[PDB]
């Protein structure tokens, strides 16, 4: 059970340090089998699909690293967490091209296991086009 | 002042109604003068910067016509508001091609006189680039 905002931004972390690593074998660790994901007008329902839309990304931008900051983390009495920080990434054959963006991810989770049931990730898409 | 999440909401509404009338004659009646604004990688500070900014927008996408809608409203124990929803575009030349994509905004009020201070808001702006 996640009660505290502290608590809240230790998950969030682990989540992310999974979600960075781009194991897939281990998304099912944190993530809920039938996961709902919005991420702009990319949406999937299921967590396969989530995560076939994840590798989509890394073949489109080969090479892909990414990594994440947090600044604020919040927990409403309902449950939802809102995460507010920094998405960062760049591409293995060009390391010194960092992209960061401000990002926004929102997390509901199950109340039986504590997996993220919905997550909806904000940020804007546009300037990582830098990258190419 | 707002205290109940039901007064952040109609706070929001208000906002928007003022700033998607593009009246900026009035923006600063729910906008600070020292206004920090932060949307991307684009980011102004004041309430004339934050306005110059916007005409420049209005002018790259000419008609450019804007609404929103809002299905969660979130106010803190800091104060600050978090609001999910859509945000949606159109051109006058064109008014049926409607681009909708997710947003959130997050408000931070200023304690004087309730003006917005902070105001972040976390859209993907690609697929803004179809009402070209």
């Amino acid at each position: 059970e996640i009660q505290t905002p502290d608590q809240a931004e230790a998950f969030v972390a682990k989540v992310f340090d999974v979600l960075d690593s781009y194991d897939y074998t281990r998304f099912g660790e944190v993530l809920s089998t039938d996961l709902k994901y919005e991420g702009g007008l990319q949406k999937t329902s299921g967590l396969d699909n989530f995560i076939n839309d994840i590798k989509a990304s890394t073949q489109r931008m080969p090479g892909l690293q990414t990594s994440h900051s947090r600044y604020r983390t919040e927990l409403t009495a309902e449950g939802t967490i809102y995460s507010e920080g920094h998405s960062n990434a760049s591409l293995e054959s060009n390391p010194g091209k960092v992209v960061t963006v401000p990002m926004i991810g929102v997390f509901k989770l199950d109340s039986e296991d504590g997996k993220i049931k919905e997550m909806r990730i904000y940020k804007d898409r546009l300037p990582f086009l830098a990258l190419h």
